[PDB]
């Protein structure tokens, strides 16, 4: 039976100023010559980690953690939010005065252009601001979005939507995501395309958001100084980022 | 009266040393944009090579592979592709002596030979893995710059068959290919002539020596502190390094922001 690999991107495939390692490269190389299929599985938008996809020549993934996934190119499954409830989110917010960013496969865009909390939070990201589309929603298969406001604020949007799970990365930001969904489901949709069994399947993740990944897998792997929950669910803990974790892992697992 | 246009380089000018780009900056091509002044990268590379920049700056502008393909808001505005014929004799001849080729275009990269260890290590260096193999892909794809793998030792016969292409060393076992008289200098010439741009209007901010002609030829040509004095003796103004507000500074005391 075939092996696969999925990688999550942050800490795990990048080190912490988002360069790629040399060791990093060898063992994708190394991986693919022996014949052992390599994918990503993030919750990232695909735009996103499109560089690093280039860069490793990977086109199979599980993006949007497990939202939209992509087999070789093509894209296998595609789960959007419900563009009703898109609206209502965006038509709430807008009464609110709070500004909204919406991201399909390829982009995202702003219901307000110019706008103090997104400048700030996206430039944490080292991003711009997203150019303004009000309604971008309309036409358009929305897999997330930003809402920006404070903490203190969200408790009204909460509640309106227990459909959508609020995760805040920023002061003035917080993803807004759909409550069903999963990297685990995404990996399990391409193995079975693949024809590859659970107990074939390895991966590596770095944040609390890859615990339900690394629980599924056959073997999961967590990065050297991830989280203790990510640890605790791995069946392997191996060295930093910086310090060729994802070389000496895959050694140790004897893949490479 | 007319429009104005910065140019920038992109490691030691956009990036810092550590590859990050300073908030500053992003605020910077920010004002630019607002006030109605083109902002644009001038490169060697591949436009795949710099895409994620380019996203988190907004910049859809741009001078890639050395001026050979030039793009104005999302739009090619000039394309020079490196000549089929001449393309194809320099791999026959090169694959003669065991050195292998990389064809790049505006999307994708391709390999004349697979597993090869000298592609592998020039190629890991700029951080990418070994390209697909295709050893054909200039026949049927407009190339706009190509890679010959072979030390320095070996390139006299190349650069003497082939006056045509101009070959650019970059590593130990990788050298550039270019067409004989192309280069980023010369991209943002058309760039400003087909945009109708006076030269007393175009700005550019560099760090490296390949960023001396371009920093000569524009109006105002803008070395980043840290930069070689060969920079900054061509360079009009000498703006503090790229982790100490280089870019926004710069632009501040040019007044254009």
């Amino acid at each position: 039976g075939r092996k696969i690999v999925f990688f999550d991107i942050d800490g795990t495939l990048l080190d912490e100023q988002k360069q790629l390692p040399l060791s990093t490269i060898e063992a994708v190389r190394r991986l693919k010559q022996s014949g052992v299929y390599v994918a990503i599985a993030t919750g990232r938008a695909p735009f996103m980690f499109e560089h690093v996809r280039k860069q490793l020549g990977i086109d199979s993934f599980v993006s949007f953690n497990g939202q939209y996934v992509v087999f070789e190119g093509n894209v296998l499954y595609k789960q959007p939010l419900r563009r009703e409830k898109v609206r209502a989110l965006t038509e709430e917010a807008h009464k609110n005065g709070h500004p909204l960013v919406f991201m399909d496969a390829e982009k995202m865009r702003a219901s307000i252009g110019d706008h103090p909390h997104i400048h700030v939070s996206m430039a944490s990201l080292k991003f711009a601001h997203p150019p303004v589309d009000p309604l971008y929603y309309e036409n358009k298969d929305i897999y997330q979005a930003l809402l920006f406001c404070r903490a203190e604020e969200e408790e009204p949007y909460v509640r309106n939507y227990p459909e959508f799970r609020f995760v805040r990365w920023h002061d003035v930001s917080t993803d807004v995501l759909p409550a069903g969904g999963s990297k685990a489901e995404g990996i399990r949709m391409m193995i079975e395309k693949l024809g590859i069994d659970k107990k074939d399947v390895y991966a590596f993740g770095d944040g609390l958001n890859d615990i339900e990944m690394l629980s599924f897998v056959g073997t999961g792997v967590a990065m050297g100084n991830a989280h203790e929950e990510v640890k605790r669910v791995a069946d392997f803990v191996t060295k930093p980022v910086d310090k060729e974790g994802i070389w000496y892992g895959l050694k140790q697992l004897q893949l490479i």
